[PDB]
Formats: structure tokens, sequence, C-alpha cells
């Protein structure tokens, strides 16, 4: 056995995980000195020549703390039942009944350029023929499919990791922070995909009529989604600190319950869900620790499981404060969820102080989207609310999501390439970067003439020192392309 | 020459048109007695055994009166310039620039199961190979294309006709009324199609962002269109009596001006438009009369020319009453036009008495959508406004267009077939009618359980006495199909 405490959590066995990556995927696009207080790749550990800091492993201990924190309270049982049944019912009425996912289709759906997790820690492509897994992964997949078809429980193993992403300089040179990732094992992946693939697809095709926006296109779908939010009087942001680690399994189980009953094979899906939500085994390297609470984020369905819990919690707080039936608040409101990310629009007169408190009571840590210091605030125009890193703007033509210039400028300073030790290194000219460049041009168009021109230059210099030179379109032409599509 | 008065209008030459059709396309679906005061095919003339009435030709004289009526006043010149430039400008900003239509593409686009008009009065298919006109129509088309390519004027000839459609019983057994149709000549058709096809397609792809809804799908597009209308505070119907005959050519010319400047071949399009709006030659049979005013409705672009004039008139009245810039009222409002059919939604505080008057002054005859006795009224919910024979309903899921039951029941009493003299005759079982039947089932779904079931029966009896028997779906399944699509 072991057991055994690590990072505040019970040790369940010895670890098998590779060492945490000590490298970043991001290369500077230009050799010149970086704009002051500009974002950089997150901390890379001891071998990181930018600052001396703790080991990556100590950074991860830090990320594990909240998972041993005392859970918040459950919402009132009567309210929780009402909102669950309402959500479920709305889903019965909107989801197109789907036919069961095959083994072939589950394997196909998986991202082939990411790790297989426990036990082989292979990249998924290495054992993939184009249509089936063979070799080692062939074994893991096949065994899992057998367990799935025979409704037999199998215990999932997650591999912990630290997200390589651009962060504010503070999180590098001030108090060092780096976000925790859970990596599902391939077995669990295929098992969850077969079970819940059909439900997730059903949900994804309902991305505009139902509040879970997973699978949406900001450009094509945003204007209709935002127009719906604008039918209602009051609008609010809410951001959440540490969403994943503050979740209650009890609530996750209710989200899971809804997912089961709406799956085309409920008896087989129940075994899968029970395993997913059973106390979780997480491989930190030296050990596999037990993480009883919070969200286990490794799998294909996770982002929708997470959004569904979010839907439940928002309604519970709303119902609790307003005292209107969950079904009726859903006719007086429009919601958008994507993991921790919410926009609530309503006609109900919601007490924003009592709303914040009711959420805080559930164990959540709400903050405003770009404002700081709560309670949460409501506004009487959608104009300026934020969702998915975009500002919601609205004009003569309609609503849209606009990426702020700080973000555009940022994507022009850094490019994605092979893993390497020094962030500041330049590679050669990225002729894999004409697709990205068009989108960015498009993103800048929405900021008007003067800004567009200034990124048009930056884009052209880069298109020169590259194997493909570009027709840089006129402002009005690209604006028209971005806003009006298709 | 001639000249010569007929129906209050100058006679320009002798007619060449076939006699007015004395038959209807509508067959009863059932032999049994018709529900009291139910709609029937419009009057068929002397040979019509339902009632004794005037000849079809006297019915048409009646329809020609308003075209010799004194025109209403033009809107204030300054306002007309402002709104034209605004509309044009909005179109510059939204329309995707198009490439010129070829001869092949113009010929392709034309409806092949309708008459070629002057001079051959042939059905268009009779001289069509699948890719080109040959024979007589080959000559007419080719000559017209030459005139078009050489920017040479050619004078259009319209053939008058009377619409075969279902009407309220009053228009048969009370005061006899039958609607006038203008049939373009094939030459003019191809000339207008080459010239204005590109503009019409550009416009059609902008059907949600721009107020001209030609080409929209009620089912797919309605919910987004209606959600936009719902962003605004006040909503209104307006129906118009005799829209086409009360139009001013001067205003039609401004709509035409906008269409020209946004066409990819403006110099060639100008010749076409000038001909279209020049005093019109209309063949009533015995004579070709001159109709100086009103809308000439024969052609491919007509419905958009008509909607564009409508856009101009609405804004002119709105600007005139509110005194806000046309561009600004377009940021405080959402419009829908389809020929004579309008929904105006606004946040502006519009004086509905002064609005009605300003319209009446332009020569228009506004009435409420289903209310009678003006001024026009505004409502503070879109809920219940009508557009394109549909009621706009809105619920938990969103907005939609619902066809009223009187209309559904109606489509179940009558079916389309070959022309014949007695409306009341039944044909056999229509196994060309399973597509129509599904849609109707779908239309009825939106009226809830009890109604749906009652048309489910009516539909099944009919599907029995037919060469294809049908799986009649459960209510919730079809409702879900109708509302949520695709
Ligand atoms: O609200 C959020 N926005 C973006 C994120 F990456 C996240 O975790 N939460
Ligand atoms: O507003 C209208 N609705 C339907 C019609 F046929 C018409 O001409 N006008
Ligand atoms: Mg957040
Ligand atoms: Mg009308
Ligand atoms: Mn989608
Ligand atoms: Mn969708
Ligand atoms: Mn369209
Ligand atoms: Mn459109």
């Amino acid at each position: 056995r072991p057991s055994g405490t690590y990072a505040g959590l019970p040790i369940a066995d010895y670890g098998d995980a590779p060492p945490l990556s000590t490298k970043t995927m991001f290369w500077r696009t230009s050799p010149e000195k970086l704009p002051p207080g500009a974002w950089e790749p997150a901390y890379l550990g001891s071998k990181d020549e930018r600052v001396d800091g703790p080991s990556l492993q100590q950074v991860m201990r830090d990320q594990l703390k909240p998972y041993s924190e005392p859970r918040g309270l459950l919402p009132p049982q009567e309210i929780l039942d009402a909102v669950c049944d309402a959500i479920e019912n709305r889903l019965e009425n909107t989801l197109e009944p789907q036919k069961p996912w095959t083994f072939k289709k589950a394997c196909e759906s998986l991202d082939k350029n990411t790790s297989s997790g426990y036990p082989y820690h292979k990249q998924k492509s290495k054992d993939w023929t184009g249509s089936a897994f063979i070799g080692d992964l062939g074994d893991q997949a096949t065994h899992a499919n057998n367990m799935y078809e025979m409704g037999k429980s199998m215990r999932p193993i997650y591999t912990a990791a630290l997200k390589d992403e651009l962060v504010k300089p503070d999180k590098i040179y001030g108090k060092i922070k780096k976000r925790l990732l859970w990596g599902s094992d391939l077995g669990t992946m295929i098992r969850a995909a077969r079970a819940f693939g059909p439900f997730c697809d059903a949900l994804k095709e309902t991305c505009i009529f139902n509040p879970i926006r997973v699978g949406m296109s900001m450009n094509e779908d945003g204007p209709f989604i935002f127009a719906r939010h604008a039918n209602f009087r009051y609008h609010m942001d809410a951001d959440y600190t540490r969403w994943d680690s503050t979740q209650q399994r009890a609530i996750l189980k209710r989200a899971g319950d809804i997912m089961v009953r709406l799956s085309p094979e409920p008896d087989l899906a129940r075994v899968v869900m029970d395993d997913l939500l059973a106390p979780s085994l997480l491989d930190v390297g030296d050990y596999k620790i037990v993480v009883e609470e919070g969200l286990p984020s490794g799998c294909p369905c996770t982002t929708q499981l997470n959004s569904l819990a979010h839907w439940i919690l928002t309604l519970c707080a709303m119902v609790e404060v307003t005292r209107v039936d969950p079904d009726i608040v859903m006719q007086e409101s429009e919601f958008s969820f994507y993991g921790d990310d919410e926009v609530v629009s309503t006609n109900l007169e919601l007490d924003m102080v009592k709303y914040t408190m009711a959420l805080r009571r559930y164990g959540l840590l709400p903050t405003r989207a770009d404002k700081e210091e709560g309670p949460l605030e409501r506004r009487q125009t959608l104009q300026g609310i934020s969702f998915l890193r975009r500002a919601i703007v609205g004009d003569q033509f309609g609503w849209y999501g606009r990426l702020d210039r700080a973000s555009i400028d940022r994507q022009l300073l850094w490019t994605k390439g092979p893993n390497h030790q020094n962030p500041f290194e330049t590679l050669p000219g990225h002729a894999q970067r004409p697709s990205q460049l068009m989108a960015l041009l498009g993103e800048a168009a929405m900021h008007g003439e003067k800004y567009y021109r200034t990124v048009a230059s930056r884009v052209s210099k880069e298109a020169a020192q590259s194997g493909i030179e570009m027709v840089v379109p006129r402002h009005r032409s690209v604006l028209r392309w971005v806003r009006f599509g298709t």
C-alpha cells in the first residue's frame, strides 16, 4: 500500500508519472526587447533562467491545497431537486435523441496528439493506424471496451501536470503560480467517450437554445447568442476563483445523474459516471494521491459536466434568492456557461448581495469579470459584459464578441512551436502562421481604422520574413468578412 | 397606333395576350360538404358555376382603377436624400461585393415552369435544353443579351393576369375581387437577371443583418430575426391596402438608383433599370395600355426593388415624425420588410398618429395587421405581432413564427393539381403530398397537444387513401424537430 500524506492528501500508491515538463511551446516572434510588464510563458522550474523559484513539484503542492479545504454547503434539498428536474426536463425537450457510440467512433473522437496517460504515457498517435489503436494502447482500449460493454467498474488514474500558457508577469517574477491539469488514462477516455459522446453531441448541436455554449463559434454563433441575452433587462459577469477545486462531488453527481438518464445506454453510462465521480486517483509523480473532492478534469465530457454543475448552482442561488420556480426563472432569463464562465441575463429583480452570499455559501468564490471587490454587480446593458475573453459589443448591425487589443498584441509577440527551454528564443519564419494571421487581422478590424492599420504593419513585416507573402486587405473588406458570415 | 382609353388608361397598341385563365389549380381533398364560410379559389368568370358575375375582363378593369389615381406626395427632399444615403451606406457596409452574372447564369436562374410572356407566351421549359434556350425563346434571350451587353434600351412588355389563389368567401359571393399580376417578357427577365442577379444574391445572404428578409427561412432564420426585433421596446404591424398600385415611380427610381450603384456593372444596369421604370406597357388582351405609375411587378428583382422602396418610405415617415437622423434611427430600431409587409421595432418614442398621417400623405394606405381602424397602434411586446402570415410567439426556448390554425385547416381542405373548371372536384390520392403533410404536422405541433392530435387524424386518413402510408410521429418528437434545427 502506502498512506501516507502528500500535499495534505492520502497517498494511495506509488506514482508512475513522467517528470513535469520543464519546457514551453512559446517562441518570441521578434528578437527585440519585450514591451514592459508583458505576459510570458508560465514558470518552468529550476532550469528556468528567468528567475530562481521553487521546484515545479512545490508549485504543484501549492495547486493541490484547495482540494483538502472544507467543502461549502449543499443547496437546500428542495431547491436542488426542483432545479435538477427543471434542467433535466428542458434537456428532454431540446436534445435530439441519439444512437449509441461504437468502439470505433469513441477511439476516432480522441485527440491523437496528446498523451495516453496511465500506464503507457505515450502520445496517442504512436499506436494509431488511422482507424484503430494497436500495440500497447490497443490493449488498453480493448480491455476498457470490454469492461464498458459488461457494465464493469474500472478505477480511473489521472496524471497531474502544469499548464504551459502565457501568464501576467506577476505569476513569474512575483508570487509564482502555475495551473494544475488532470490527464485522464486512455481506458477512462474511451469508456467516457462511448458512454457520453452521444449526449455531448446532442448538447453541442443545441449550443444556442441551451445555456451550455460548448461547441459554439464566437463569430457565427455569438451574434445570435448575444441577441438572446439582450432580450432581458439586467446582465452580470461573475468570474470565479478556483472553480474546479471548490466544486462539490455531490453536485457533480447530480450533473452526472442528468447525463446518465439522457444517455442512450443509461445502465452502461451509470458504471462509467460512478467511476468518474468516485474518489479520484491522481498521479503526482512520486505518488498516486486520493482526491476525494473537487472536479476531476481529465476526460472528453468534462467541460460539459462542469458547465452542467454550473447551471445547477446558478439556478439554485437564483431560486434561493428570488423564490421563483426554476422553470419560470428560465423563462425570465438567458444564461451562458462554459466551465467556470458565466453570463446571466434576467428580467427578475435579483438581489445581487444575497446572490453573492448564496453562492459563497455553496463554497464558490465569485468575483467580477474585470472589476474586483464584491458583491457581484448587475448592469442594465449587455454592452461591455465579457465572455470567453471577449467583450460583448453591439452596434447598428448587431452584437459580437471583440477580443481586446492587449490580447491581440499578445498573440503577435509569441508563436507556438516545438518545446524548448528559453521562452525568449526566436525560431525562423512561421509559414504555418498565415491562417492565424488572417484571424488576427480580423480580430483587429473590429477596433476601427487606426488600430487595424497598426497591426496591419506588424502583420506585414512578419509576412515578409516568411515563406508566404500576403495580400493585406483593406479595413472595410475584412471587417465585412468578420462581421457578416459564415 | 391607337389611343384610346381603356380602364382609365392610354392605349398604346393592340394586345397579343392569351385569354385570361378560366380555371383553378386547387382541388378539394374530400368530397364532403365544406366547413361554413371557408375559403375557396378566387372567381373563375362566366364559366364559374358557383356564382354569376362579371367577366374576368371586367374584374381586371376593376383592378386597374388605382393606377390612374392621383399619386401621393413625395417625402421632403432633404429627408429623402438623407435616408437614401443612409440605406445605401448601410448596404455598402454589409453587402459582399459580387462578380457579374453571365448569360448562362441569368438563363439558369429563371423559373422554367412559368410563361415566357411577350411575344411567344410559351411555357419557359418548352425551349430549354437543360442549359440553354433554343428555338423561339433562344432568339428572344440572345437578342436581349446583345442589347444588354451593348447598353441599349429595349422597351418591356408586361402581360396582365389574375391570381389563382384561395380567398375569403366574400370575394367570391359578395363583392367580387381578384388580384392583378404582371408578367414580364423573357427578354426583360434575362436583362434584369444579368444586371441585378448579383445584387439580389448579395442582399439575400444578408437577410438577417439587413431589414429585407427576402430569402429567409421562417424556421431556421425566424428565431434569430425575431430575437433581434425583441431587443427593442416598441413594436408595430402596419398592413397596407393596394401597396403596388399606390407606389410612386419617383421613389421606385431611388430604390433603383441604390440597386444600380451597388451592382457590379453599373453602366449596364442603368440601362436595364431605366427601362424597368419607364412608363410601362401592359397587355390586357385587347390592348397594351400605358401605366405611368405604380409598381411594375413582373421581374426577378421586383420583390427586392419593392422592399427597398418600402425601407425608404418607413424611414422617411419615421425621420419626418421623430426628427432623428436616418442612420441613428437604424441604430435605435430593427425592421423587417417583404414587399408590402412590415414589422418596425424601435426604442424611439414614435408618435403613431403622426406616423400614420405622414404615410397617408405619401399616398400609402396603412391598416393594422389584424385589428382594423387606424391610426396604427404600437405594442410593448413583440408577442403577437404578425409577419408573413405567421404569429410571432416567444417562450422559454425562443421566438418563432406560428401559422394560425385557420391556415392549417385550410391547407388540409385543398390540394394543388392540374388546372380544371370546378374547384369542388376531388382528384385521387396525392402521393406527391407526403412532403407537404410533414410540414403541416410540424406547423400544428406548435399549437400544443390537443390541436396536433386532431390534425394527426386528418393527416392519417389522407395518408391511408394514398400510395405512401406514414409513420405519424409523437407530438414531442415533431415539436423538437420543428423548433430546433436545421
Ligand atoms: O472564466 C474563465 N475564463 C478563462 C479561463 F481560462 C477560466 O478558467 N475561466
Ligand atoms: O402583407 C401582405 N401579406 C401577404 C400578402 F400576400 C401581401 O400582399 N401583403
Ligand atoms: Mg475565471
Ligand atoms: Mg398586406
Ligand atoms: Mn453548436
Ligand atoms: Mn447551436
Ligand atoms: Mn438568407
Ligand atoms: Mn441571412
